[PDB]
């Protein structure tokens, strides 16, 4: 139904990105403002960061709240609670992020490159994913689509959290200290049973404020709270299944979207850089431009590898190889898990990531969708 209406939305947003930034009369003010120094002071504390880092602070954050709360419900309920509808997915999944990187990472074990590959090509746009899934009348899904959002999630949540350990946390003192006892209300906030979702949220952008000077960690936040925001219909009604579905439009139209019109507008022109000058580059290209489509290269190796004691789940056979083929379509989550990787650190070999993470991306989409429209 509107499960779709996003992925077109969605790459309307990119497109108009890229006019944007080529465009040359907008190419100024776009790269110009999307960069430009941004102070922000509430009395005292005087935080001052870039235009488009705080715009990627606050978007993945709002859009990772909304995972947190999705992760907590099919682990706590639905489709991932008992270790026998997880084992498949996650098993699916631990795939799904260890041979994109081992893959790319062994294409690109020389230097500024090794941090790259250790996630980038992992991350698949669980927004795009479903989307040209549901161009597909409504046969076959159901059960498919319920899976494949195990795997997104999970590749993804994961990554972010294991480049929030990778990093040597900047621990600014007082920060991690406030983060903690702002987590800690969260907590004790939950216990003696507070439903009113109103405050989880403030407290949350304090403990976001908090942990600002650090990405990856401020996107965490939003996990961490959509993890706290009480759960069990035991009030009568949920408080987190109200907030998970008063944010999904929200998220898929606003934000996701959003988000991907500062990150997308990737530049070509300039230096068009013609066919193979784009393959031919190192894996920080070819590597995830490959790690990606080759990146299905897995499930039908680690998802199959399950012919041990591992039901597929009224799913509809070797159709299920067809996902792993849409899982190789990072999109945003890789642009997003790209900047992580570089962004402040050597950013002019950003510009390629994009370019590789969006070929990849789109040479995996049909060459993925088709395949799966001839079953049916």
């Amino acid at each position: 139904s509107s499960d779709a209406s996003g992925g077109i939305i969605l790459i309307i947003a990119a497109i108009l990105a890229m006019i944007m930034a080529n465009s040359g009369a907008t190419s100024g003010w776009y790269h110009d403002f999307l960069e430009t120094p941004v102070q922000l002071r509430v009395g005292s504390l005087e935080i001052n960061k870039n235009m488009l880092l705080w715009i990627n602070d606050a978007l993945m954050a709002v859009f990772f709240l909304l995972v947190g709360l999705e992760v907590k419900r099919e682990l706590m309920q639905g489709s991932l609670a008992s270790l026998r509808q997880a084992a498949f997915p996650v098993i699916a999944a631990i795939g799904g992020m260890i041979v994109p990187a081992l893959l790319y990472l062994a294409f690109n074990y020389a230097d500024p490159i090794t941090r790259e590959g250790w996630a980038i090509p992992a991350a698949t746009d669980i927004a795009f994913a479903l989307g040209v899934l549901a161009l597909l009348g409504s046969r076959v899904p159901l059960a498919l689509k319920i899976f494949l959002m195990a795997l997104a999630i999970i590749d993804d949540l994961g990554a972010i959290i294991i480049i929030a350990l990778f990093y040597t946390n900047d621990l600014s003192m007082a920060s991690l200290g406030v983060a903690a006892v702002a987590i800690a209300v969260l907590a004790v906030l939950n216990l003696c049973g507070a439903r009113r979702t109103g405050v989880y949220i403030l407290v949350g952008v304090v403990l976001w404020t908090a942990v600002l000077k650090s990405g990856v960690h401020a996107t965490l936040a939003g996990v961490i709270v959509g993890f706290f925001i009480p759960l069990k219909e035991k009030h009568g009604r949920s408080p987190a299944k109200r907030l998970e579905h008063v944010l999904h439009p929200w998220v898929a139209y606003l934000i996701l979207p959003l988000f991907a019109f500062a990150n997308a507008g990737v530049s070509l022109q300039g230096v068009t850089l013609d066919g193979l000058t784009s393959i031919l580059p190192l894996g920080i290209i070819a590597g995830l431009l490959i790690g990606k489509p080759l990146g299905i290269s897995l499930f039908c190796w680690l998802a199959l590898r399950l012919k041990l004691a591992h039901l597929p789940e009224g799913t509809t056979y070797q159709q299920i190889m067809v996902v792993g083929i849409l899982c190789g379509i990072g999109f945003t989550m890789s642009i997003f898990i790209a900047s992580l990787a570089f962004g402040s650190v050597d950013p002019e070999l950003i510009n390629w990531a994009k370019l590789g993470i969006l070929v990849g991306s789109i040479s995996s989409a049909v060459i993925g969708y088709s395949w799966l429209r001839v079953r049916l």
